[PDB]
């Protein structure tokens, strides 16, 4: 009724704003509505299957430090890899993992209680982990850390080389069927470049990779496309030194009003989303994956009628 029609003129007219601040920085290229509310999940309930080898603390510290990456290596990249490693394993929240390279590994997230896409309400998602490559050792083993909360999503390590994890996102209604998110607005966010140990190498790079759908260019935006569907920045966002715009510290925070310099926005166009996480050199990649886009000035859709502790530790864990 009278609701909708305010909120449809109210919306349509940020639209006509969007399209006459497309260039501006911070503002979609291209406007879009958002359509996906996936922003923050502190009651979901996360398992893992049995066939997948859940590690303890103790357990994975100790294989890790079998590998080589351990305190008392005198290689100060291997112990400054464990150092990274230890910081986040350490962590009693996540579920620890070794992806082997092709062995997916499935990640179920239920009792979903704030998310929903188009007014219709989203009870679970499930997220797929397929080791692709590491530089590390024979490339066939690398550490991941699930999240209790699916927004906040996962750490990966490099242990300063590098890592290719594939991701596919499927996300099922209360009655446990497949959702067609096509439309939905994704927040790829935090893809730092330059960032990296200094002792080690300052370019570090962070990316995501042969995204199935479409991504959105924020302008002004550090984060560019690239083959393969690849998304990450050409030069340093980290130290004004090397060309930022602004430093790490001023930007790369979920509350930032900079935050859209390090991110892009990505469409859903199937209903298994598909990317690839991809790093070098950064030793811990914190990669959240939610609605919580980083540009200015995008509406939320209409539908006419017929804050977080889990946020907060992997912040400061950064
Ligand atoms: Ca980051």
């Amino acid at each position: 009724g009278a609701k909708y029609k305010k909120e449809f003129a109210a919306y349509t007219a940020a639209l006509a704003e969007a399209e006459s601040k497309k260039k501006q920085d911070g503002y979609l290229s291209e406007p879009r509505s958002q359509s996906l509310n996936f922003k923050s999940e502190p009651n979901a309930i996360r398992t893992i299957d049995s066939s997948v080898h859940q590690y303890g603390q103790q357990e994975l510290d100790a294989l890790v430090k079998s590998w080589g990456i351990s305190p008392t290596n005198p290689d100060r990249k291997k112990s400054t890899a464990y150092s990274y490693f230890n910081a986040i394993n350490s962590n009693n929240t996540y579920a620890k993992l070794v992806l082997e390279k092709d062995k997916p590994v499935d990640v179920t997230y239920t009792g979903l209680k704030n998310s929903s896409f188009n007014g219709k309400k989203i009870s679970k998602v499930v997220y797929t982990y397929t080791l692709k490559e590491t530089g590390f050792n024979d490339g066939t083993k690398m550490t991941m850390f699930a999240s209790s909360d699916p927004t906040v999503t996962a750490w990966y390590n490099d242990y300063f080389t590098s890592t290719n994890i594939n991701v596919k996102v499927k996300f099922y209604d209360e009655e446990g069927q497949l959702m067609n998110l096509t439309g939905g607005l994704v927040n790829f966010s935090s893809l730092n470049r330059g960032n990296g140990s200094g002792a080690i190498d300052k370019d570090a790079i962070e990316s995501v990779r042969n995204f199935n759908g479409r991504y959105i260019p924020i302008s002004g935006s550090s984060i560019k496309i690239h083959e393969n569907n690849s998304a990450y920045a050409d030069s340093s966002n980290a130290e004004k030194s090397l060309g930022a715009r602004w430093n790490t510290s001023e930007w790369d925070t979920t509350s930032s009003p900079n935050n859209w310099y390090g991110a892009i926005v990505g469409e859903i166009t199937q209903s298994e989303i598909s990317f690839n996480m991809a790093s070098s050199k950064s030793g811990n990649i914190w990669f959240a994956f939610n609605s919580n886009i980083n540009a200015i000035g995008v509406p939320t859709k209409p539908v006419a009628p017929t804050e977080n502790l889990y946020f907060q530790g992997a912040a400061a864990l950064e």
